[PDB]
């Protein structure tokens, strides 16, 4: 049945909750973000009204074909009414179209839904500063404090580097990117745009790619492989067979390929630094696993929530297990008596 972290207590309202059928006194379904744990239901077969942002509306018609009369785009940093209830759009620092929702309760209440997020000082100067939060709904994933990871700019700072040296290097080696969902487009993009390419990519994913408001998008990316040499593919595909497969299908155009996997976070990051990244290499093959995050460290998620000052938390990730749970709680714990809330 519909968990109780996904259902705005004072409202017909529910987040990233298509999964449960008709879920019994909802109104209006929001939507935070298109990746698939969120979005999973939705169909042209849904005709309940769906609230999310212009990007995420988008990608509801054009790649799961809901119906244009159900899809409810809201412009962000915009107060907007819902069903007799003022609600704001935040960008969320997670994928493209992400977003964060305000809620401002009939009864006073203000209600702040992270979505998926990685906190950021910018957040403290958007309309969050205007008025106290009382319940804050919180992107968990990475409520640990082993979870460090550098900038997104270190991260993309390396990877440039690293294929702009190769390429000069060897001007037959390819580069290869993977990729699952959206999110993490700067890592290709950048790649590209310090190589002198487009990116190629299947026809399906430049359709996803072409749904996302991205500036200039016709220069940066394209479906004729053979015009490209920075190439997206499944993550599926990012190992040593996968790879030596695709290089067959190139007809001698490339003798080596140099192939980035962006994870979330991987324990090499408790010891080592982003300088000291080396890939994994077989043959003629090297894939550098390099950890560009779209979630909140924890020191960043830690300085949003004891600048925020919630009275109450509700974690929405890592909820299944009692330990994690009570993990999570004991910092939560923490975090107010440093900070005197
Ligand atoms: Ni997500």
């Amino acid at each position: 049945t519909c968990p109780f972290y996904k259902k705005i207590p004072g409202t017909g309202f529910t987040v990233d909750a298509f999964q449960y059928g008709v879920v019994e006194g909802c109104t209006a379904y929001f939507l935070t973000h298109f990746h698939s744990d969120h979005y999973a239901g939705l169909s042209k077969h849904f005709t309940f009204p769906v609230y999310c942002s212009e990007i995420t509306g988008n990608l509801l018609k054009n790649k799961l074909h809901v119906q244009e009369q159900y899809i409810h785009p809201l412009p962000l940093d915009t107060e907007c009414i819902v069903n007799g209830v003022k609600v704001v759009l935040l960008d969320a620092n997670h994928c493209p179209g992400a977003v964060m929702i305000l809620f401002y309760l009939p009864n006073g209440t203000v209600i702040l839904h992270t979505g998926d997020f990685r906190a950021d000082p910018s957040m403290e100067r958007s309309l969050l500063a205007d008025q106290k939060v009382h319940m804050l709904y919180l992107d968990t994933t990475y409520c640990s404090p082993e979870y460090t990871f550098p900038s997104q700019q270190e991260v993309i700072r390396f990877a440039i580097n690293t294929a702009f040296e190769a390429v000069t290097l060897n001007p037959h080696a390819l580069v290869v990117c993977g990729t699952y969902s959206i999110g993490k487009e700067k890592v290709f993009l950048a790649i590209a745009d310090v190589l002198g390419s487009k990116v190629g990519m299947s026809q399906e994913k430049y359709k996803t790619l072409q749904c996302l408001n991205i500036p200039e998008i016709n220069s940066l990316i394209t479906t004729d492989m053979c015009s490209s040499l920075v190439h997206l593919l499944p993550m599926m595909q990012i190992n040593f067979k996968g790879l030596q497969s695709h290089l067959k299908k190139c007809g001698g155009k490339y003798n080596q390929i140099l192939a980035f996997r962006p994870t979330g976070w991987t324990h090499s990051n408790k010891f080592t630094r982003i300088a000291d990244v080396i890939p994994q290499t077989k043959g003629n093959i090297s894939i550098y696993g390099i950890p560009y995050s779209e979630h909140s460290s924890y020191l960043e998620m830690k300085r949003f929530v004891q600048w925020l000052k919630p009275q109450k938390i509700i974690p929405t990730v890592n909820v299944g297990t009692w330990k994690s749970r009570s993990t999570m709680e004991k910092y939560f714990r923490e975090w107010k008596l440093e900070a005197g809330y």
